[PDB]
């Protein structure tokens, strides 16, 4: 759980900062870094971070502008990166606007199961977690220099 909405912001701005900061260094020729052949490249992998901003939280109902279709993949890193940017401040300005405290137990649909709005937030950084944790590999790969996490 999170007893807090600004206990989540503080979480979550050590999460999208981080993020944000990767983003900021990938090139254009790196997007097209593959993880095996017929797998998916570091381009996919990163958008597919953006994209999962507005995917995780739709069933919340907390509606904030965002691209959702995580195919067909920019080709320029810096539509990513702004990309990501755009919608971490959207989503941000929505949850202030919109939520207190208790509406983090408000229960909502997840794909199918019932759970409170405090497990799709855990859910969203879990997840850009993991795919974060896969781009610093591809990163490494594609020759960049890769920022620290954790
Ligand atoms: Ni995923």
């Amino acid at each position: 759980m999170y007893q807090t909405i600004e206990g989540f912001l503080q979480s979550w701005t050590y999460e999208t900062e981080s993020t944000q900061k990767m983003l900021d260094v990938l090139t254009d020729e790196s997007l097209s870094q593959e993880i095996a052949p017929g797998h998916w490249t570091l381009g996919r992998v990163a958008w597919h971070i953006v994209t999962a901003i507005p995917v995780i939280l739709s069933g919340t109902g907390l509606k904030f502008e965002g691209e959702t279709k995580d195919y067909p993949v920019p080709t320029s890193a810096k539509t990513i990166a702004d990309g990501y940017r755009k919608v971490n401040t959207a989503f941000v300005e929505a949850l202030q606007s919109e939520w207190t405290d208790k509406d983090l137990t408000t229960i909502n649909d997840f794909f199918g199961r019932p759970m409170p709005n405090s497990i799709f937030l855990m859910t969203l950084i879990n997840h850009q977690n993991h795919h974060r944790g896969q781009m610093t590999v591809l990163m490494r790969q594609a020759g960049l220099t890769v920022p620290g996490v954790y």
